[PDB]
């Protein structure tokens, strides 16, 4: 197993009402959760727990080794475009050729004269709010890491466009990987091993889509 919550509740605010409640889920090394839910319901304060920046009251959490995390709002610092998506981390061409390629940034990229080496964040290239996204997803995927959480990275993306980057860069170019997805797309829930579905801090649905199917 690489992470699992047993029985977990937190609070963000001592005597508040919990931000999650009596959560259950154990992803094996390797698998893909998607964890889906509506606004508030404590998809990204999981994500913290999982990075420790919350500690559980009730419950048990196992998980081990690097963590890469992608935030839901995406951002871009002053350097290039590869700057930004190797960000510190050592370089390697065809690595950092691999997840441009997934991400799609090789088209915008390949329609500047400077090609990789375009500056961001200072004031010359405005960016779409799709094109941060890709480089703040190509950020997470560059990083080395045991475990990748992806919250929400799809922002601005019309729907053929995630389909396609979901496939390319989470199924395909990450499939050793064990990825935790903040997502509420079907295609996504359905690829998934499993899928955890919070409302306002509980455990809506824990298992598989065809366990979910099976229901209906
Ligand atoms: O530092 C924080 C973060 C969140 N909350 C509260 C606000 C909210 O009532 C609850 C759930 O927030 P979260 O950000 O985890 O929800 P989400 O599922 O990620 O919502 P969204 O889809 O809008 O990103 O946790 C805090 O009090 N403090
Ligand atoms: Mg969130």
């Amino acid at each position: 197993t690489e992470v699992v919550m047993e029985n977990v509740t937190a609070f963000w605010e001592e005597g508040g009402t919990p931000v999650l409640k009596d959560i259950n889920f154990k992803i094996e090394r390797g698998q893909l959760l998607a964890v889906a839910g509506s606004t508030g319901a404590g998809k990204t304060s999981l994500l913290m727990m999982i990075m420790g920046e919350l500690e559980p009251s009730e419950g048990k959490i196992k998980h081990s080794g690097r963590i890469s995390f992608c935030s839901q709002f995406s951002w871009i610092m002053p350097g290039t475009i590869k700057e930004n998506i190797i960000f510190g981390v050592s370089y390697d061409e065809y690595r950092y050729r691999s997840v441009i390629k997934a991400c799609q940034l090789e088209e915008d990229i390949s329609k500047f004269a400077e090609k990789d080496n375009i500056v961001l964040g200072e004031g010359g290239i405005t960016l779409s709010g799709g094109q941060r996204a890709r480089i703040s997803l190509a950020r997470a995927v560059y990083k080395d890491a045991d475990l990748y959480l992806l919250d929400s990275p799809f922002g601005y993306l019309d729907v053929l466009t995630e389909k396609e980057i979901f496939e390319s860069c989470v199924c395909k170019l990450m499939a050793n990987k064990t990825r935790i997805l903040v997502t509420s797309k079907m295609e996504h829930l359905k690829k998934a091993d499993k899928i955890l579905i919070l409302h306002e801090g509980s455990s809506y649905f824990y298992g598989t889509f065809s366990e979910l199917q099976n229901l209906q």
